[PDB]
């Protein structure tokens, strides 16, 4: 009875990208269909003066045939009418890494703790999400603090993907 509905998903109220900058470790991930970043997901958040938003992200990305690499990644955001929800065009600074555009929506953060983010690459003729992914994120790689996660957890639902998150490791691959 709960509403799955891409379009009910609230996101993060007056988004501030500035105070949104900065480090934010991937603790855990909800996967799309042919996921890219496995684990060691760290991202860096900029806004430049005209109020751009851009980041980049180092990760171990898998290759098949069981071939391991750090990625790194670069995105750049462009604004919609919801100051929560961007579309981010993305590239590898290696051409063979993947590229493409998602959707990106800072569905709720603190700014100094935790922040949730989501995509919906795909909708269901529904309109849940046919094909989406998620991260958690933490300011601190060593996880978030229990109100924080209790917080998260609400979110996760919210998003009808609370059973689909793996945790990030982070043990220095990269
Ligand atoms: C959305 C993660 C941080 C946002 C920083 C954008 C920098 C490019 C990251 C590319 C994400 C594309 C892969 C996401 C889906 C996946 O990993 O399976
Ligand atoms: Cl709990
Ligand atoms: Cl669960």
């Amino acid at each position: 009875e709960r509403d799955c509905r891409v379009s009910s998903f609230r996101v993060k109220e007056n988004f501030d990208k500035a105070r949104f900058s900065g480090t934010w470790y991937a603790m855990a991930k909800k996967d799309p269909e042919g996921l890219f970043l496995q684990d060691n997901i760290v991202a860096e958040f900029s806004v430049d003066e005209t109020g751009q938003m851009s980041a980049t992200a180092k990760g171990r990305v898998r290759l098949l045939n069981n071939w391991d690499v750090c990625a790194d990644m670069v995105g750049t955001f462009t604004d919609t009418e919801d100051p929560a929800k961007f579309k981010m065009k993305y590239w590898g600074v290696a051409s063979f890494l993947q590229k493409g555009n998602d959707d990106h929506w800072i569905v709720d953060t603190d700014y100094d703790t935790y922040a949730v983010q989501y995509s919906c690459r795909l909708l269901n003729l529904d309109g849940t999400c046919a094909d989406s992914y998620s991260f958690v994120f933490s300011r601190d790689p060593n996880g978030l603090p229990p109100e924080a996660q209790k917080i998260v957890r609400q979110r996760q639902e919210e998003l009808c993907l609370a059973r689909q998150y793996r945790l990030i490791v982070h043990n220095g691959y990269c």
